């Protein structure tokens, strides 16, 4: 993993913690060494922040992988540009290919940052960091479940 510590607080500014609770996937339990890459991209799909990888999740069920990990967003919210989005890319080891593959992704726009639980739908790889063209992974109620906490 490469999860970074919370930034120092700045007066009058706000820091976001996203707790990645779990991810629903039809084939969750089949996914080997699953993890999530969290990035913050501008309108044009360019990294505004350092990319962060969760550690590998070990708590697997048939249709959920439990993470229960906090990710610290590496910029005070008021300093993010209006078209930014936070991406969550679910990655796993493909044993027939012997490499790590991005299976699917979720994202959230700036106007979706609000306290409390949120569920976000998954879109099929390859990740579109401009989120212009999206292919839904499943219509089943299998989502990425997050908790948002806004600090000061």
């Amino acid at each position: 993993g490469s999860l970074l510590p919370r930034l120092p607080s700045e007066p009058g500014m706000t820091l976001l913690t996203l707790t990645i609770e779990k991810i629903g996937l039809k084939d969750a339990g089949q996914c080997i060494d699953p993890y999530i890459t969290v990035s913050v991209k501008d309108l044009n799909g360019i990294d505004l922040n350092p990319v962060q990888d969760t550690p590998v999740a070990t708590r697997k069920e048939d249709t959920y992988i439990h993470f229960s990990v906090d990710v610290e967003i590496q910029r005070h919210l008021e300093k993010l540009p209006k078209g930014a989005a936070i991406f969550f890319e679910f990655k796993h080891y493909k044993p027939k290919k012997r490499f790590t593959s991005t299976k699917c992704f979720a994202f959230m726009e700036m106007d979706e940052i609000k306290p409390g639980p949120i569920v976000i739908e998954l879109y099929k790889k390859p990740t579109d960091f401009k989120r212009k063209k999206l292919n839904l992974l499943t219509k089943k109620p299998l989502y990425l479940h997050l908790n948002q906490t806004l600090h000061k």
